[PDB]
């Protein structure tokens, strides 16, 4: 995690380049472009002159981006948002299940996961987040602690065996959540699904992202 000291010094370093040089896979651009737009920063950056910057305004329109896998109808995989969990979170599970192995998906009551494929010891979570009610449309953070908990929820697990059937995380290599969100997400919303996945990573936890419109 960066400090205002490790901020301060990354930004100086690339004053009057080109930013076009930059790894967006390097640690350092990551670290950065998370301190930048973690909004307990925003008033930080603004009132501390660092908002001025190129790189700066970079980092956060590059956290702002839609970086969603795919865009799918919801027409056509019978899922409505905003309609109760049966047509919104099950077909959304279903429609995974579908693009999984065969053998993959755990029973009904299995803690955690949802499939679990053991050819690439890859045990998968699946989720929606409907950011278009009032609450998540007007209150900050909400939609970035909602992943987060999945998140840790994922690193989490240790061992479940549940009616003849056991999962434990010595056979888990990949940990995955398939997020599904609607497709008039807002770009701050934006901000907090890619600090969610970036802080992902830092689990050991991969979030996949389909838009559903
Ligand atoms: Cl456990
Ligand atoms: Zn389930």
């Amino acid at each position: 995690v960066m400090t205002s000291d490790e901020a301060k010094a990354y930004v100086q370093k690339w004053n009057g380049r080109d930013l076009t040089k930059i790894d967006v896979n390097s640690p350092e651009w990551t670290k950065f472009a998370v301190f930048a737009s973690d909004p307990e920063n925003q008033a930080m950056l603004v009132s501390g002159g660092l908002l001025v910057k190129d790189i700066t305004k970079a980092a956060i329109s590059f956290m702002s981006r839609n970086t969603a896998t795919a865009t799918v109808n919801a027409s056509e995989i019978g899922m409505q948002w905003g309609q109760g969990n049966m047509k919104q979170g099950m077909p959304w599970e279903d429609y995974v299940g579908k693009s999984l192995p065969a053998d993959a998906r755990l029973p009904k009551n299995f803690k955690i996961f949802d499939y679990y494929d053991g050819a690439t010891k890859t045990a998968t979570s699946v989720k929606s987040i409907d950011t278009q009610t009032m609450a998540k449309l007007a209150n900050p953070n909400q939609v970035y602690s909602s992943i987060k908990g999945n998140i840790d929820a994922a690193a989490k697990f240790k061992e479940y065996a549940l009616s003849g059937r056991e999962l434990t995380s010595s056979m888990i290599s990949n940990r995955e959540i398939q997020l599904a969100i609607p497709a008039d997400t807002t770009k701050t919303q934006w901000a907090e699904i890619n600090r969610a996945i970036e802080y992902g990573k830092s689990q050991g936890v991969k979030v996949t992202v389909t838009q559903v419109k």
